[PDB]
């Protein structure tokens, strides 16, 4: 009777969708928002899961957990892990050469395996799917990054199963994508598939093979110094620059204006793909300080015009890997929410030289739209 649920786990946001009534919907949180922090916070009274969690942050960074997507199936002593290590607030320790986090969670040191956390996060999603549709769901579809390796695809699917949630397939985010705009509904035939997904933890540039509803991955290709935090990085420093120059006081050292800066520099990007413009509005930013301000979004494209430029070469790597030239790409698919960015669309179109672009679905809710539809497939409804 209950239909499943089709959830992207993704390193920074989540989103969860559900095919009924004859079409996948995107299903908002109770902030009415259609994607949701995978954030995890521990307090003196409580677990906070989503956009709770994410906005207190800046109160309490040791006992608010993200990111765990990269420790996920992952071994204590993998290089991956002791260098991403350095730069969390929160503390890893290693456990029969299994990292878990370490937190303090009313009043006590408590630790939680990867997965632990990720159920938290599949919670939140079950609940709110579970909110809108009004009955309880128990089976889903989850995603995973193409590179994900067995170990990493068995912890997810536990988080899945912690969280209550029978997991009828963990599938390929750039997979669910092509399915999200009915890419695999042909017959006999190659189909060459492009997913370029900008905007989360990190750039993933995907080229996929489909024939006849089979997806084979042709290559793969991406660029970790191009994730959503380091287009933001960019518009902190633009702003602490203008900060200092006005009152000539550096923000940079303390640690709570940035935390603060950066927050209001991610909500500043997301607007300047619909606006020209995007305010900035600060209270008692530094030393009581306040900073109002604004910023257009060519000084934006602009401040990041580098950085969209770089996405292109991990497209150019993965085509010459895949031995494809550009109009052997029969589509192009928009994975992710810095690609609703204009310039980013620009980029790539001129790329493949005025292609247009599978982008009717919004980009950053794409993958769980592909992972509902699979889940209603698998469901038989
Ligand atoms: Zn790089």
């Amino acid at each position: 009777k209950a239909a499943a649920i089709g959830i992207d786990l993704g390193t920074t946001y989540s989103c969860v969708g559900v095919f009924q009534h004859g079409k996948v919907e995107i299903i908002a949180n109770d902030q009415g928002n259609r994607t949701t922090p995978s954030y995890v916070a521990f307090t003196d009274t409580e677990r906070l899961i989503g956009d709770a969690a994410k906005n207190q942050v800046a109160l309490n960074p040791q006992n608010t957990v993200f990111d765990a997507k990269r420790l996920i199936g992952r071994k204590f002593g993998d290089p991956v892990v002791q260098s991403d290590m350095k730069h969390w607030p929160f503390q890893v320790i290693n456990d029969g050469d299994k990292p878990k986090v370490q937190v303090s969670y009313k009043g006590e040191t408590k630790a939680f395996y990867p997965e632990e956390i990720s159920s938290m996060v599949l919670t939140k999603m079950k609940e709110i799917a579970e909110a809108y549709l009004g009955y309880p769901v128990t089976n889903a579809v989850i995603t995973v990054p193409a590179y994900f390796n067995d170990s990493q695809r068995q912890a997810t699917k536990d988080a899945g199963v912690i969280a209550g949630l029978n997991v009828l397939r963990i599938i390929n985010e750039p997979t669910a994508a092509a399915i999200a705009y009915g890419l695999d509904r042909t017959g006999k035939g190659e189909r060459n598939v492009l997913i370029f997904d900008l905007g989360g933890g990190t750039f993933d540039v995907s080229i996929l093979t489909i024939d006849d509803g089979i997806f084979e991955v042709k290559a793969t290709a991406g660029d970790t110094h191009l994730g959503g935090e380091d287009f933001d990085n960019r518009l902190v420093n633009h702003f602490v620059e203008e900060f200092k120059r006005k009152h000539k006081k550096d923000i940079s050292q303390n640690k709570r204006a940035v935390r603060r800066l950066r927050t209001a520099c991610e909500r500043a990007k997301r607007t300047l793909s619909s606006s020209t413009q995007a305010s900035l509005e600060i209270d008692s930013l530094f030393e009581g300080i306040d900073f109002y301000t604004s910023i257009t979004r060519a000084r934006f494209e602009e401040l990041c015009s580098d950085l969209f430029r770089s996405t292109l070469e991990p497209v150019e790597k993965a085509l010459r890997d895949a031995k494809l030239d550009k109009a052997q790409i029969h589509d192009l698919v928009l994975v992710g929410g810095s690609t609703r960015i204009p310039k980013v669309q620009k980029l790539l179109q001129d790329f493949f030289n005025g292609r247009d672009l599978n982008k009717s679905i919004n980009p950053d809710e794409a993958v769980a739209y592909g992972a509902a539809v699979q889940a209603a497939i698998l469901m038989g409804d």
